[PDB]
């Protein structure tokens, strides 16, 4: 409350730390679906089902041009990642294994820097 503070926590490198988990998500073999926005034209339901579309290079646009006010912001939108693959895709597909893969891959370095 006012004039009432917890301990200050360094942020200072928390650009740079998920810039690097960013980096290893873009460079996991199982990448492929998330690269990219899924084309709107070319796949049917998307528009209409998944609300808000993300991908890794849209994260790293945002990322690169300070819209994540903070790395709470940032893992959002990664999870967003996910959630919209769990939404759109068999659990028993290619992507929808991608999708677990990245996720569990996500969340430990997550932890690990971050915990």
């Amino acid at each position: 409350s006012m004039s009432v503070k917890k301990p200050k926590r360094d942020d200072s490198k928390d650009l740079a730390l998920c810039s690097m988990i960013l980096t290893e998500m873009e460079t996991h073999e199982d990448a492929w679906p998330f690269l990219l926005p899924v084309n709107l034209k070319l796949v049917p339901g998307y528009k209409k089902v998944i609300k808000k579309p993300m991908d890794f290079s849209t994260i790293r646009e945002k990322l690169s041009s300070g819209q994540y006010p903070n790395l709470e912001t940032f893992a959002l939108d990664v999870r967003l990642v996910f959630d919209n693959c769990e939404t759109f895709n068999e659990d028993d597909s290619d992507i929808g294994r991608a999708g677990h893969n990245m996720r569990k891959y996500f969340e430990k370095k997550w932890t690990d820097t971050f915990k």
